[PDB]
């Protein structure tokens, strides 16, 4: 599957997780279509366990209606999405070291907000090209 291909890539690159933020990538993987938002929509993939989607609470319904077989975690407008994403990762027993992101799309401030929630991650991996070629 497309998701298993990403998981495999993640494992082959010795990444603790892949954080997908490009709405075009999320649409490609799920059918959930969207445009750039100020809020936080992400799809987190691990090398050796199930992925999850993190989204604004009101988008959860239409995301689950895609058939997506894995968790969808919502957040409310005044909650801290970065802390909540990190809590999901920490619940899954991951203390991330190398993290892959879509560097061509992800804004610096968002990478940093994510990184601040973890003890010593390394954002030295770019999945932009891999996603481009599938």
């Amino acid at each position: 599957t497309k998701l298993e291909q990403i998981q495999q890539w993640t494992a082959q690159h010795h990444a603790s997780m892949t954080y997908l933020s490009n709405p075009k990538t999320i649409e490609y993987l799920t059918g959930f279509g969207s445009d750039p938002i100020e809020r936080v929509l992400a799809l987190v993939v691990f090398p050796d366990q199930d992925p999850f989607i993190f989204a604004p609470a009101l988008e959860v319904e239409v995301i689950k209606e895609t058939g997506w077989q894995f968790p969808v975690i919502g957040y409310l407008d005044h909650e801290n999405p970065w802390a909540m994403i990190a809590d999901q990762v920490k619940q899954r027993h991951v203390n991330p070291e190398h993290v892959a992101i879509e560097k061509g799309q992800l804004q610096v401030a968002r990478m940093e907000a994510l990184a601040a929630q973890f003890s010593a991650p390394s954002f030295d991996l770019d999945i932009t090209s891999f996603i481009e070629h599938m």
